[PDB]
């Protein structure tokens, strides 16, 4: 599938920046702009490859020893004009060396993978649910930003 390509072309990418040597690794992956008809299955399973893929890239660059890590996910999938369905997602992270040393993987992945199963089943229930979330923890130098839209006609 495109979702498992873009997946792997960004695995690729990340090991090539983390042999190099890099302390500032900016690592965005958008979903390919298209229409909510078909694509709706392609672009869960690709914020499901996302979420999975966020946990391995905060092990990889903290044991690598980077000092600021952003990790930028975007999935967009437009309403057409015979119906107002429409999957927007965004989610941004920037994690800085505290950052990345202070994080629970257990948590985090649970945290992850619960956000999912809630937009999974929102998704699959024709259902409305739009949300944004700014989140800035300055002592450990963590951010994040994520907006979700999430429309059934
Ligand atoms: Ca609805
Ligand atoms: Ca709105
Ligand atoms: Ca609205």
């Amino acid at each position: 599938s495109e979702s498992k390509k873009l997946i792997e072309e960004a695995k690729k990418e990340f090991d090539k920046q983390l042999a190099e040597g890099k302390k500032e690794i900016d690592i965005e992956i958008e979903y390919p702009k298209k229409k909510y008809d078909e694509n709706y299955k392609e672009a869960l399973e690709f914020i499901k490859l996302n979420s999975e893929l966020r946990v391995e890239y905060v092990k990889k660059s903290r044991e690598a020893g980077v000092e600021k890590l952003t990790i930028k996910t975007k999935v967009k999938l437009e309403p057409t004009e015979n119906s107002d369905h429409k999957l927007d997602y965004e989610y941004e992270e920037e994690m800085s060396k505290k950052a990345l040393e202070k994080t629970d993987e257990k948590e985090y992945k649970e945290k992850l993978e619960k956000e999912y199963k809630k937009i999974e089943e929102t998704v699959e229930s024709n259902k409305d649910y739009e949300y944004e979330e700014e989140y800035e923890d300055k002592e450990t130098g963590y951010k994040y930003k994520k907006k979700v839209e999430i429309k059934g006609g």
